[PDB]
């Protein structure tokens, strides 16, 4: 699980996905566009950690009867994982535009690159639409096809709802601090991250294994929602405190006024002088105001607060995994937690 | 076809679509975003002329056997038409951002509204994803379900390719005039307009009528791509020469450096002096430059050229309809052609 050989097998599929989308004898009257789209895919799709794609394949191998794990079915799981990566890739291109970000995966964000700009918006829709072309090619004759397309449709819709709720942090260029509660936070991360990052890979593995029991999906969802919140809290910590040479990305939550876990906990922990600092300097374009907030986060001990939370939450999520039933493999959820716990990117 | 009673019938379905997407007992934990999404849908979806949605219904009524046209099946054709309007709505939200436009349908472009901006990209993705939720609710029990889903995803991909070819008119802040050929133009229009505007309504009517023969779809496509080319040429003409109070939108093609029909024909007709005016002034943000280009278009006689094209093309397409397979209803194509060209005869 998350091994050297699994990574190889997974990356080996990527050149076939590019060929399927750009060199399959289709659209031969517009080679300018298909050759460019091959570059959009090369740049934007395969340079992340690939945890979602690799989790799709691990979930399938842990759910399917061993007797059924052929080179072809394990390749189908890897193709589904790449369709999750195409969805991720599409969401990041949009997200970086919305967040006015500088870098992604160690490079300038796509929209910033020479002669891209507002062509990144279309490129995000194009990458999203491409995953359904991949699904059609490989899954259209299998019983899992309709369930899988419906799941991608539903997760997309839910992710959009979360992205909106996330964006509604600011009104008239000031953040709505009095509404930055843990209740709000948990709602945002459920929709903007947990469905597509955790629920979607495991549900896809289930469907490819012909597991359709609604209660089995519900029990997986309950735990994966808890994992997703934990994973987004880690992301938020990285925005302010991560090493951008390691994470690949420069943080923007403070400048953008976001209802991040750090903002919520800062408001919980602040004395009245510190609350006035949030009121005056949170969600401002000026570099000096963002550093004032970072310095408040340092003085509050948010790094240590996060570290204590992460350890406590890891243990609570594992306790919950142990309570799972409906015939689900505990080690699948244990492996997912081991991969992300104490991550620095 | 295209009467008030038919507009009446079609518009009555819209409030149900909004309820299906925002108030069907789902996502009850995030009313802030579902209430907001009802506003997104009200502003951006039902505010156009609804030609594509109405055309879906008319195609179904002309392709289905007369004995099969129940109120229930006609209502399903109307729901399919609203799914095309959701696709249109989504495309215009993103197009307006890419084209830096001011108005759409007589109101500010969505992105220009307070507290929208690049959140319009998320609302674009959300509106397109919605249509798959509508398809699942109403069509999932019919043979046509999968062909319809696939057509929507394939048309979206093709439209994205067309939008990218459209966008590549400029490189390094100057238009690539030497590549502005009628061959390039026709490729742009096929992909960015003709598939979703003309082919999609008719192929949807075919699928709801259980017409799956790819040859029948292909016979229709030949005519519909000719109508599409006229439709986009008219749109281009009006970008420069239309009244914005009538069109509902302020033109941006000259400033944006687009390979519009006007620019393509201007380069065809220009003497060397007139070509140097295009080289110096086309695709520039300065208002003097954009007025100099409009003056060159007047000097070249482009309004009269367009008027000749509108006459010549109408008579060519009518002649081509007469030659379609006796297997398809010629009057469907005549009705579509007459609506687009605003003719009763
Ligand atoms: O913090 P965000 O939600 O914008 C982020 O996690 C992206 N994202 C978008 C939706 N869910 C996650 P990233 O930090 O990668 O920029
Ligand atoms: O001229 P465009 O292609 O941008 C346009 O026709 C929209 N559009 C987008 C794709 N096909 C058409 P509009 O003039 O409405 O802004
Ligand atoms: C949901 C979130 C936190 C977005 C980034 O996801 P990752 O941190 O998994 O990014 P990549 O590996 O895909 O780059
Ligand atoms: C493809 C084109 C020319 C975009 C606008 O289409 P319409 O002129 O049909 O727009 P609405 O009626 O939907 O506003
Ligand atoms: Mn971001
Ligand atoms: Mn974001
Ligand atoms: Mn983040
Ligand atoms: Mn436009
Ligand atoms: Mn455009
Ligand atoms: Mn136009």
């Amino acid at each position: 699980s998350f091994s050297k050989e699994e990574s190889r097998e997974f990356m080996a599929i990527f050149p076939d996905i590019v060929r399927d989308l750009t060199d399959a004898g289709r659209h031969t009257d517009i080679p300018e566009v298909t050759k460019r789209f091959a570059k959009v895919l090369q740049y934007n799709v395969p340079t992340g950690k690939k945890t979602r794609g690799l989790s799709t394949v691990i979930a399938y191998k842990m759910l399917e009867k061993p007797e059924n794990l052929t080179p072809e079915n394990v390749r189908l799981a890897g193709i589904l994982g790449w369709c999750v990566e195409l969805l991720q890739a599409s969401l990041l291109i949009m997200d970086d535009l919305m967040d006015r970000s500088e870098t992604r995966r160690g490079q300038p964000c796509w929209y910033r690159q020479e002669n891209v700009g507002f062509l990144a918006i279309n490129d995000c829709l194009h990458v999203e639409s491409s995953l359904y072309s991949v699904l059609r090619k490989y899954f259209s004759h299998l019983p899992c096809y309709v369930p899988i397309i419906e799941l991608f449709h539903d997760v997309n819709f839910k992710t959009n709802m979360g992205q909106s709720l996330d964006a509604l942090c600011m009104k008239d260029g000031r953040p709505i601090l009095s509404q930055f509660t843990m209740k709000r936070y948990s709602s945002i991360v459920k929709y903007k991250t947990s469905y597509y990052t955790f629920q979607l890979p495991v549900s896809l593995g289930m469907y490819l294994a012909d597991m359709y029991d609604p209660e089995q999906h519900r029990q997986a969802k309950t735990i994966l929602m808890e994992i997703g919140e934990f994973f987004q809290i880690q992301d938020d910590f990285l925005d302010a405190f991560g090493d951008s040479q390691v994470t690949g990305k420069v943080g923007t939550d403070i400048k953008e006024g976001k209802c991040s876990w750090l903002a919520v906990v800062a408001l919980q922990r602040s004395n009245p002088a510190q609350r006035q600092i949030m009121e005056e300097h949170y969600g401002r374009p000026e570099p000096e105001s963002t550093q004032i907030i970072k310095n408040l986060y340092i003085e509050l001990g948010l790094p240590a607060t996060f570290a204590v939370y992460e350890e406590e939450s890891f243990n609570i999520i594992r306790t919950h995994i142990h309570q799972i039933s409906k015939g689900l493999p505990h080690d699948l959820f244990f492996k997912i937690m081991k991969k992300i716990y104490k991550r620095d990117a």
